[PDB]
């Protein structure tokens, strides 16, 4: 694979968003992934409604501001015939009743792909597909106060993930490789909203344990 990849450069990635005081990280990872694949398809980068996901994907298994899965959001989009743009269906950081307007929809998917549970398979996907939804163990306070550099937490779990985020690329700066990850905690956290997560250090924080992307 290429030694470095950055989808931000190719226009696949919207600016950093802020989930606020609602546990909807899964909705940001999913829109992030769909934004990428839609752009790969249409050449138009259009921001997407996390609120549409939060309010409307209960049937598929999601729990609004209490958590959910990226794949359940991707299944919702396939079930629903589409997803509203962020412009039309704005983010409120609260669970309210559903409001999908089929006319205001700018995206769709034909399903999703679950990537094999290794960093090699993740790298293959990131290099060839675009941005990838991933689960990480973000439970450690080191992650909360992350500012710069390659994030390495010795106590991280490869199997116990609690935060959905988006891999937009990877690179290198011993133990010098990283995944470039877009978070949804706004631009004042980490590196303008991003974190470099240790790569090829035995699936650090579980970054390859539940990686997926939508098919468009
Ligand atoms: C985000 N603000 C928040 N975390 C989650 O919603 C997080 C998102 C997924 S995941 O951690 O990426 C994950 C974990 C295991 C397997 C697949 C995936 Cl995609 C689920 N999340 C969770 O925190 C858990 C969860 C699982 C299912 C449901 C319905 C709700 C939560 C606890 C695993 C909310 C803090």
């Amino acid at each position: 694979a290429p030694r470095s990849v950055d989808w931000r450069e190719k226009g696949y990635v919207t600016p950093v968003k802020n989930q606020g005081q609602c546990g909807s990280c899964w909705a940001f990872s999913a829109t992030g992934a769909l934004e990428g694949q839609m752009f790969r398809k249409t050449g138009r980068l259009i921001s997407l409604s996390e609120q549409n996901l939060v309010d409307c994907s209960g049937p598929q298994g999601n729990e609004g501001c209490n958590g959910g899965l990226m794949d359940y959001a991707f299944q919702y989009v396939q079930d629903n015939g589409g997803l509203d743009s962020e412009e039309s269906y704005p983010y409120e950081a609260t669970e309210e009743s559903c409001k999908y307007n089929p006319k205001y929809s700018v995206a769709n998917d034909t399903g999703f792909v679950d990537i094999p549970k290794q960093e090699k398979a993740l790298m293959k996907a990131v290099a060839t597909v675009g941005p990838i939804s991933v689960a990480i163990d973000a439970g450690h306070e080191s992650f909360l106060f992350y500012k710069e550099g390659i994030y390495f937490e010795p106590d991280c779990s490869s199997e116990d993930m609690d935060h959905g985020v988006l891999v937009v690329g990877y690179g290198f700066e011993d133990n010098n490789k990283y995944w470039l990850v877009k978070n949804s905690w706004g631009e004042e956290w980490g590196m303008g909203g991003y974190v470099k997560m240790a790569k090829d250090r035995r699936n650090h924080c579980g970054i390859a344990s539940a990686a997926s992307y939508p098919t468009v």
